[PDB]
């Protein structure tokens, strides 16, 4: 099975038997992606065990895969297991089942239902300053992913349901997945065992805690299929939110000529520390020119993936069935051929002046097509609503223990090695 | 493989393919054991999947298996998995490894180290009355396995380490094992996955909480092998203790002519509510004649098991290798041929007058032989030390919701269906 890329004339790193190419993950997904983009060119192939992965960099191919032929050939993501009752969640569902669930869950992030969420988010952005004013008034670094996490936690529990808890009460919230890929034929076994990658007690904790996004559901849909959708929203709305807030907070304290220039637009549209509304936010381009630049540097999903469900010949290339087409986000976001000095944080790539020479099938940090980030709008609203309410009250400087430059986690997920700490000044 | 008991001329219930006889577990281990003792006689056989189990009732065979030929042919228990680092714990260890660990852990339950534990147990037997005086002074049933559990928890955390917590702070503390037996060939897989029957977070909770019985350890032994031994002691010292306390408490409120007659010996050896010492306890025969009668009725382990590691011919019968010899405790404890009116709770079977006509290879509620209950003494001390400190202060009467007669759990473990509740009067 490992001669599929020798056959189709597609170059690649040679795969070891049984293991495939995962031996080269020893530095991380991202570094293995940038590596081969230099090694073999515009299209290369590798194997995740016996699993052949096609890496595409041509932005038309990318468009064909995510948008044009999404509904036809590349509908679903890579098989990930074992999960259990979670097989119904949207980021996991496939074919016809996903269609019924992406329709049903689209109503949540409209321009009308998101504006309904700015005044309720205006409540926890003040539990964020008051919990960041206690660790500022005293000389002491600050662990951004706790206070932002405590924040991002509070936001998601309400933007969808309605529960309210100051995450200082500490409400709730790659060791073995390594074997998934060399033993994907073992996933069918683990299922008939109820066994979960999500420990069966984080789920039983919520196999009853479920029994607004909650409203707009029961308002056709099932009930064990109702539990799962709350889960994903809770993870993404917490983890992804806090993670990037601290990611930008690092690039603001280590680039203070940008931290002040962003603080000089915040006191222009919102004078006298004016609370942010749905519309004042969308005005601010630098806050966008930054958020889009950090996400151009730290794409929190690194790669997009789709599963080629039949023989196709997109943009000149015969693609066989069962292959995983993989858009290597992190590697493009930092490609020289498309970004000058790409290691450098320069929110002026997303200036209206320059955001013309910017191809949205290279910078896709929320994906694209009918299966793109369904929370992208809610995400880009939830972040800047906290980015404003914090760059009005505090300016951030390096610490003594602040990881400069920031070491990305060479393991799996995209996070820093040591957590981002920063000195906060009022 | 399922023709092993047709071969050896041993009668039994006919086994379905692949499943074996576990279909007959639909009423519980115990009822399936009593059933076949009537069906086929003194020796019968059945299959736990492909796993042949030999049930022996002859008390000499039983003696040959537990005591005489224990070190030789029947050393270890049934293979139970998957476990992980827990493969070193004593109740699990086998062959040579178990010898090094039953020696090392014998010093804990001497007459000298147990007497050192009566004054420290005299401390939580008073947190038991004061937590049972709050639910008595007010008219309200009492859930015995909480207050006893809260008690039995407190005792074991100190009798071995030294930590002290009133278990009212709520400190810490058959869905899928059904597949173990039909798929025992899947246990080798699950191991290379770190996967635990004990959820990997109840263990990570203590993969660091470990880093007296604690003293007598590091005083040769390992450290990941030190964590496991604390675990078993914590379960057995908590669960088994509370469970039987409530088991006797049921048989004392539903047999009050015994509850008073035991309260009439307690105020004889310990006058003026005298605190119990190591020696006053051993004096009291009825408190023993009861504890031994409840355990004759509710044997908390139901069956003893050993694994026949080579061809043998004990007491006339050729026994092949790899068979699990199983002493059906629950079925003997309630055998007519050895106990008149065996359903009836009558602590006078264990009177010194009658405890002569009583064969200790039939009543073995702590087993026997070199692999018997290592905590039996500590157990029979920990229980009566709470049985005294409670039958001095309170008398127990039926409630309106008290399960009379007591329905045993027809699932797996030996517990009641509804928890035992009782009205407590001071
Ligand atoms: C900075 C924050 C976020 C980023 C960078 C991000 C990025 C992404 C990406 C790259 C994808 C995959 C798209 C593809 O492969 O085609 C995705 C999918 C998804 N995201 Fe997010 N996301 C963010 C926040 C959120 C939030 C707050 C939610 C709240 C529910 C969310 C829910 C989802 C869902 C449901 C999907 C899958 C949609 C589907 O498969 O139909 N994301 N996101
Ligand atoms: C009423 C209370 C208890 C009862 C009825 C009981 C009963 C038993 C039984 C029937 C066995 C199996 C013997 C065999 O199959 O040969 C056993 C083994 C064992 N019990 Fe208990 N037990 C009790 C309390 C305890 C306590 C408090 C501990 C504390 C550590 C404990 C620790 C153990 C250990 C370590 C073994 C296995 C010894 C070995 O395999 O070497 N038990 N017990």
């Amino acid at each position: 099975s490992h001669g599929l890329f020798k056959k189709l004339g597609i170059p690649g790193p040679t795969p070891l038997p049984f293991l495939g190419n995962i031996l080269s993950y020893h530095k991380g997904f991202c570094m293995f992606d940038m590596e081969c983009h230099k090694k073999y060119g515009k299209v290369w192939g590798f194997y995740d065990g016996q699993q052949p992965v096609l890496a595409i960099t041509d932005p038309d191919m990318i468009k064909t895969v995510l948008v044009k032929e999404c509904y036809s050939v590349f509908t679903n993501r890579r098989p990930f297991g074992p999960v259990g009752f979670m097989k119904s969640a949207i980021s996991i569902a496939e074919d016809e089942e996903w269609k019924r669930l992406r329709s049903l869950l689209s109503p949540t992030f409209t321009s009308g239902k998101l504006k309904e969420m700015v005044p309720i988010i205006a409540q926890y952005g003040d539990v964020l300053v008051r919990n960041l004013r206690r660790e500022a008034e005293t000389g002491k670094p600050v662990t951004l992913k706790d206070v932002f996490g405590a924040y991002s936690m509070d936001v998601i529990t309400s933007t969808s349901f309605g529960v309210n808890i100051d995450s200082l009460n500490n409400p709730q919230d790659d060791p073995f997945f390594l074997s998934i890929t060399v033993f994907p034929f073992l996933i069918p076994i683990l299922e008939v065992l109820n066994i979960c990658v999500f420990p069966r007690e984080v789920t039983n904790f919520l196999r009853k805690s479920v029994k607004d996004f909650l409203q707009l559901m029961i308002d056709a849909l099932s009930d064990l299929e109702l539990v799962a959708q709350s889960i994903i929203f809770i993870f993404a709305g917490y983890e992804t939110t806090s993670s990037v807030l601290s990611f930008i907070m690092y690039e603001l304290a280590t680039h203070p000529d940008v931290q002040q220039k962003l603080q000089e637009e915040i006191d222009a549209v919102l004078p006298n520390k004016a609370p942010p509304t749905y519309d004042t936010v969308l005005q601010m381009e630098y806050l966008d020119m930054v958020v889009n630049e950090t996400l151009r540097l730290f794409p929190i999903a690194m790669r997009l993936e789709r599963v080629c469900k039949k023989d196709v010949e997109i943009n000149g290339m015969f693609i066989p069935k069962g292959v995983v087409v993989m858009i290597p986000s992190y590697a493009l976001h930092r490609d020289p051929k498309y970004w000058t000095e790409p290691e450098k944080f320069l929110p002026e790539r997303f200036s209206k002046k320059n955001k013309d020479n910017i191809d949205p099938y290279i910078y896709t940090p929320f994906g694209s097509g009918p299966r793109n980030c369904i929370g992208m709008r809610f995400a880009l609203m939830n972040m800047k609503l906290a980015l404003i309410r914090v760059l009005q009250n505090f300016s951030f400087k390096p610490c003594k223990e602040t990881q400069i430059p920031l070491k990305l986690s060479l393991g799996g997920l995209l996070q820093p090695e040591k957590p981002v700490v920063l000195k906060v000044e009022s």
